[PDB]
């Protein structure tokens, strides 16, 4: 893909440079487990459809996937349902609104499985009518095919802290339960159980570098060469993940990078160049607004430096 | 030679236009005369490339108004001549998620996108600031003549007379707009929505609306002239908003089943762009519940399903 | 050095396993499907001296839920923190004489011993006291790595949930102990319950296992890093009650045979400990009728007639 990893890796070590000197603002405090990590972690992973690596930095820290397994727990449902099935429920359009907003679209169903009703009500649907260790046990497996057999783990110090303070995800709950937004013979807490949990799943920045570049490969794990996903699923995913990835911000980063990112509050951006690349950039400081600066400053100087786009 | 064959290219191009000639259709205006007046059996599809290739099938010799399809083009206008930094410190870029004609701003007092009506009716503001409409007109127009090559582009008295009797709307939401101080500093307000009414009733015809698309699909350079007319940063922003909320709150939904950059008018004109490879216009006067040409949705959906594109 | 040659040690251990290998085996778990997906062929052996010599053979590698051998450790956390003095005012210190998930408590209407469900159950109560589960299982997560020498240990999330679900035994245990007053004051009995199934589901290795037996056979250093790690008073009760009621109602059995300080768990885990010599951990997941790993007790009798130990 790349016939230059040798300069293009130079371009990525001096971005790196470019992007370290930043002070940024507050981490997240909304849960201790996550207001720990020290403001100057910063690692930056990259893997090329063709299985060429290259990671700098703190790229071997574990930590959570809050915010970055939407995409892939909606690839997973639309692999084993379909299309129609799984739009069922759920919409495919932006809200214009922020993330945890407690209203529906004109038909009575989530906006999109970015939202926090849409992320429900997909992890509802998969493995129908199984208790939340199979469901778990199955989709741990789906990721482990879909990183290549890297390192993913569970954090259950994040786990219980996130499950005693979801007030939320439980306003959220109730209000699609009362409008009959769920699968006939569902119980709501035990699917925000599950949710809670899937949130909790962690990774290192080579694991999600590999992931973004399996998405970005079509179902077709660049390391093993094993078919995890159908190309349905993955263009789906990328089409929701370039309308909607970064909620009300999405459309203003279409204008500037203009390619499918997904941003969690664990400081991690997970970016996928179709048909190129997929990267993974982690910087525990968040802005204002939600994201990471020093993954959004090395977004923006990327896109600037290489065409992409 | 993006294409080189533009022989079962074509071939393909007429099966769907046949399969697409079969869709019944729906009501086209019910409010005017003016739009009321076209036969529901016109139906025309327009191709052109980056290279100079033209096809045109069915009906394209029969022009009509771009109601809706001039917002992309006034927007890259805007920016051509002025800058995105200025013309974006005026007008947001990001998707309101409601309707086109809704009375409301973003948390700057900013109309949400250029494609709204606010959005464009600021951007029309934004053009040539204090100049005579006479002046204005005839740069727009000028501007449209090089970027479609020369061909037809013209001015349709009546449908000008129909909707500057008809818009109170847009009124309203110029009068919205003042009162929250949106505009320039020195600009009438009622002068601002006259030259939005007369640039909403340029009318084209299906081949030289092709040949436009076709210039944003090149660059900015016209694939018949050559010459180059707008800048590849305002290409760029013109794609990437119309990719956006190119059909407004339906668009997302759009990106999601054909995902290219398209435009849709209330005369039933389709504007798609293709980047790097062609544009295309099809224009089928009835429209569907939400304001988009039966024909034109079906014809985009079935290009899309048989080539890959995307 | 404890073993002055560690050659022909290592080769009597080897032909020990070769020796314990040669068993056939019986059933896994039969209650859970996580614990009984092993197959019965996984059998290893890890060895740690208190001096730091390691010797692993085997299937060494793979991770394991510490379903019953963290009773010695938790009870020795909650000594070390709070004191022998305060620990036992809540639990006995002798073995009950029937089996452990039993609803009685002594004369003075408390739990017989930290080993059985109701002694474990209180010795959870009894750590970080005030604090939520989250900071509670960070407290144990550090102490554990601080123990194991920072080997893996790590949680499984699968067993978790099987144990939530698959628990009514320990909640009626719970219940019980909350209607006769033997919690302190201000516990929530649900929280405590989740904590212990919490607890029992965190998984390790044959050789952090054998390290954490090396420590306990030390006397609270570490034979890798060399940082104390717990008080004398904490180990010595725990290898006393360890020798008492380690294997509950078979435990005097195994005093007559093997006679050391020997933790058995449902997983087919064996956490043995030498004192003053080193630890070790043996893992075979066939179990007998009695709820031991059958090729592990037949390695430990081997291993005190071939070695005197005792």
């Amino acid at each position: 893909v790349i016939p230059d990893f040798m300069s293009f890796t130079s371009h990525i070590d001096e971005l790196y440079e470019s992007a370290k000197k930043q002070s940024g603002g507050k981490v997240a405090d909304y849960i201790p487990q996550l207001a720990k990590f020290s403001p100057d972690l910063w690692g930056v992973s990259v893997c090329t459809v063709d299985g060429q690596r290259h990671s700098i930095g703190d790229t071997k820290v574990p930590f959570c996937l809050q915010s970055c397994v939407k995409p892939l727990k909606y690839a997973i449902a639309v692999n084993d349902l379909g299309t129609e099935y799984v739009h069922r429920y759920v919409g495919k359009e932006p809200s214009g609104l922020r993330f945890n907003k407690l209203f529906l679209n004109e038909d009575d169903k989530p906006h999109n499985p970015m939202v926090n009703a849409g992320a429900i009500v997909v992890t509802s649907l998969i493995k129908q009518g199984v208790n939340n260790a199979e469901k778990f046990d199955y989709v741990m497996q789906f990721l482990n095919k879909m990183a290549g057999n890297e390192y993913v783990g569970f954090s259950n110090a994040t786990f219980q802290s996130e499950r005693e303070s979801g007030d939320r995800n439980f306003a959220i709950g109730y209000y699609l339960k009362e409008k009959k937004c769920f699968p006939e013979g569902t119980d709501m807490v035990g699917i925000l159980d599950f949710y809670f949990q899937l949130c909790s799943i962690e990774v290192t920045c080579e694991s999600a570098s590999v992931m973004a570049a399996t998405l970005a490969n079509g179902g077709f794990c660049p390391i093993t060469g094993e078919r995890v996903l159908s190309p349905e699923a993955v263009r789906n995913t990328l089409s929701l993940m370039h309308s909607c990835g970064m909620y009300d911000f999405s459309g203003q980063f279409a204008f500037h990078v203009g390619l499918p990112a997904k941003s969690g509050v664990a400081g991690g951006i997970l970016l996928v160049v179709p048909n190129v690349m997929g990267m993974m950039c982690w910087s525990p400081p968040l802005d204002k607004m939600g994201n990471s600066v020093k993954g959004i400053h090395f977004c923006h100087d990327l896109v600037s430096l290489c065409n992409f786009h």
